[PDB]
């Protein structure tokens, strides 16, 4: 037998929170949560299913809720609770600067080496934590990392996350070919080491300020390109030191890839001397009613 999952799933009354405005279209809202009987306001993102007249859609969102409730790490998104109105609502920590994909696209000109490499560290810590929790994300991508502040990012989108057991077996869907390990595209094998392949791609997105991997290459062709030994090119800002780490994440032998713990170490060494490891034009010259009882979710802790 495995260790029991004693995560608490918190049920919230719809009256505990206020939708302030729409971020995306079901529909994600920016809002505020007052925990019942506590003098605190918590900035939240409220993910509300549209119809939910789909029994299928409901399993998907509750699986997400299951996983986000069972994770507690500074570099992974946690659930504050769920609301069981007509439409099931996930309440989570608001990540006000949006996805790191949009953030690096929008801010190409203001992002220096210190921020890129620290991001690579934080995503490695997030991902190592999940590995410690025997969790395979299966959808790591710069779009699925959110920005709390420019100094603080979190892995999100646990919709595809599964427990390990090594090779996890899948059986269809709309899948992110350009981020996936070869063994995942060919045999639907997913491991922590398939997650290291997508970490690799995620880092290439950051280091290219959000370029599209294999842009203008049909997904049908990716498996053959990879089998032919082709990989994404060295980004302009990347020293061979940084690119060689990306390349090792894209080895065909899964056990020849680095471990998330090793990636933490290698990126931290690089983060102590960022301008040795990334070369960016103008790097040194770069900067990035009642709110009284507002507390960030990260300072809002309930008994464990
Ligand atoms: C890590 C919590 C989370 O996913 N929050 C979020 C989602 C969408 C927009 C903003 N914040
Ligand atoms: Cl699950
Ligand atoms: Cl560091
Ligand atoms: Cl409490």
């Amino acid at each position: 037998g495995e260790a029991p999952n004693q995560a608490l799933l918190r049920i919230l009354k719809e009256t505990e929170f206020k939708k302030i405005k729409v971020l995306g279209s079901g529909t994600v809202y920016k809002g505020l949560w007052i925990p019942e009987g506590e003098k605190v306001k918590i900035p939240v993102a409220i993910k509300e299913l549209r119809e939910a007249t789909s029994p299928k859609a409901n399993k998907e969102i509750l699986d997400e809720a299951y996983v986000m409730a069972s994770v507690d790490n500074p570099h992974v998104c946690r659930l504050l609770g769920i609301c069981l109105t007509s439409t099931v609502q996930l309440i989570m920590q608001l990540m006000p600067f949006g996805s790191l994909l949009d953030y690096v696209r929008e801010h190409k000109d203001n992002i220096g080496s210190q921020y890129l490499l620290n991001w690579c560290v934080q995503i490695a810590k997030g991902m190592n934590y999940l590995e410690d929790r025997r969790l395979v994300h299966r959808d790591l991508a710069a779009r699925n990392v959110l920005v709390k502040t420019p100094q603080h990012v979190k892995i999100t989108d646990f919709g595809r996350a599964k427990l390990l057991g090594a090779e996890y077996h899948a059986e269809g869907g709309k899948v992110p070919i350009k981020w996936m390990a070869l063994e995942s595209i060919l045999h639907r094998i997913y491991t922590h080491q398939s997650d290291v392949w997508s970490y690799g791609v995620t880092v290439w997105e950051l280091m290219t300020f959000g370029s599209k991997p294999y842009d203008g290459i049909p997904a049908s062709e990716i498996s053959s390109i990879l089998e032919k030994g082709e990989r994404l090119p060295q980004p302009p800002i990347c020293t061979i030191d940084v690119y060689m780490i990306m390349v090792k994440c894209w080895m065909i032998d899964a056990d020849s890839r680095p471990k998330f713990r090793e990636l933490i170490i290698e990126f931290s060494k690089m983060a102590r001397d960022p301008q040795r490891y990334l070369v960016i034009q103008g790097d040194e010259r770069m900067h990035l009613e009642d709110m009284d009882d507002v507390v960030d979710a990260d300072e809002y802790l309930i008994p464990q």
